[PDB]
């Protein structure tokens, strides 16, 4: 990895640790609309989005660069505030994990 994507690879490390789990376990794995019952998911978000995904994809190295890393996170954060309405408990859940997220990101290396 790049110097910047191991910033990243810590960054998501942090996402999923023991630490964040009280907010972040929504986002573990891939939304399963049937299980769900949300059976309109798939014709609201064209692009769905979770942590393990990510994970997968920085495992086989398949993020060019910090932005793309940044582009998917932001993306599953948007599909939860997309579907879901504002004063949710889940789109909550989303604000804090994104506020984890955004702080940390934001002191990036050179
Ligand atoms: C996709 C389904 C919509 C949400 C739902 O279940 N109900 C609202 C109509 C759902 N709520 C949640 C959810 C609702 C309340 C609380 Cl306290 C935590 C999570 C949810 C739950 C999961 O369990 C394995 C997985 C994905 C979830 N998620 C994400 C991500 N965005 N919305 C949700």
């Amino acid at each position: 990895l790049s110097e910047q994507l191991k910033h990243c690879n810590g960054i998501l490390k942090e996402l999923l640790s023991k630490k964040h789990a009280a907010y972040a376990w929504p986002f573990y794995k891939p939304v399963d609309a049937s299980a769900l019952g949300v059976h309109d998911y798939h014709d609201i978000i064209k692009h769905p989005m979770d942590l393990s995904t990510v994970k997968r994809k920085m495992e086989n190295r398949d993020y060019r660069d910090a932005q793309e890393f940044a582009a998917d996170v932001r993306l599953m954060f948007s599909n939860c505030y997309k579907y879901n309405p504002p004063d949710h408990d889940v789109v909550a859940m989303a604000r804090k994990l994104q506020d984890v997220f955004e702080f940390r990101y934001a002191k990036m290396p050179d």
